[PDB]
């Protein structure tokens, strides 16, 4: 498509969909990118050289969260646009439907990186509209293929709530969800609902099960409806199975103590 292959840092990623990447570029069979400034080039050489320049070895904004190897940078669409602009171009290679590219300023971009000697490496990000048409904690979410199926999605998902969590403003993802995203949430809400069942041998509410969580009442209910736990209902034998499951190998989980972020 526009195009077939790209080279990120080291890895070569096979795109899923087209991206506006300027005709002149798109046409080129492979699109070399630069791990950090996210600049599209035309050749390995043009890339290979440019890398002596740059000096960018991590995302533009401030680190809001750093624990162990993982980190998130809250990049403002306004402050450092072109990056965000390029993030969208990169992202669209993996989102079938993605409006907004050039108009980045209205969004905040939260980019997750996995860090080592060579730098703070982009592993994926999520989008969030500054001032919301609909109260919408997630506008977009993406994890690069080479990192997928490793719990980075949930991490980002989870992070996105902690954000709205301490906003007091419980939101939800931009609901025309991709197929992949859909499962990511459906399965995240489950885990996080079945979470509290084992962490409160007392029973209470749905609107309380909210707030203390942030998964808005519309959701989580639809989740429970998708379960054998619809009823505004505890399945002690499942709530067990999952908290039993977690004890095998935990996540790559967000630690709220390790996040420096004030709302508004
Ligand atoms: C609001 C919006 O804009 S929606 C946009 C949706 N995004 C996209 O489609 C962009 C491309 N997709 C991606 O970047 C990724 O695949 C994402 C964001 C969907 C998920 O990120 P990942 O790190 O790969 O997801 P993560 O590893 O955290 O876990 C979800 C996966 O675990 C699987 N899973 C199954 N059961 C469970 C469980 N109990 N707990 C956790 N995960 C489970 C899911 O099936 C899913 O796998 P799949 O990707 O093969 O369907
Ligand atoms: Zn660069």
């Amino acid at each position: 498509r526009c195009p077939s292959v790209i080279e990120f840092g080291k890895y070569e990623i096979h795109t899923w969909y087209s991206s506006p990447y300027p005709q002149e570029y798109s046409r080129l069979p492979k699109l070399y990118l630069c791990e950090f400034c996210l600049k599209y080039m035309k050749s390995r050489t043009i890339l290979q050289q440019h890398m002596k320049k740059c000096g960018w070895f991590h995302p533009p904004a401030n680190e809001i969260y750093r624990k162990n190897n993982i980190s998130v940078f809250e990049v403002d669409g306004n402050v450092s646009t072109i990056y965000c602009q390029n993030l969208c171009l990169l992202a669209k290679l993996f989102l079938d439907h993605k409006t907004l590219y050039y108009d980045v300023e209205p969004f905040l971009f939260y980019v997750l990186t996995q860090n080592d000697v060579k730098g703070c490496h982009l592993v994926g990000y999520f989008s969030k509209e500054k001032h919301c048409q609909q109260k919408y904690n997630v506008s977009c979410i993406m994890i690069l293929p080479q990192y997928q199926r490793k719990g980075y999605g949930r991490f980002l998902i989870d992070f996105s709530y902690l954000l709205s969590k301490r906003e007091g403003q419980a939101g939800s993802p931009e609901k025309p969800l991709s197929d992949l995203g859909r499962l990511s949430y459906m399965a995240y809400w489950k885990s996080v609902i079945l979470e509290c069942l084992y962490h409160q041998n007392d029973k209470q509410i749905s609107i309380k099960k909210l707030s203390k969580l942030t998964g808005i009442c519309p959701q989580d209910i639809t989740s429970t409806l998708h379960h054998l736990r619809m009823l505004d209902r505890r399945e002690k034998l499942i709530q067990d199975h999952m908290a039993k499951l977690q004890l095998n190998l935990r996540p790559v989980d967000v630690d709220p103590e390790c996040l420096r972020w004030t709302p508004v």
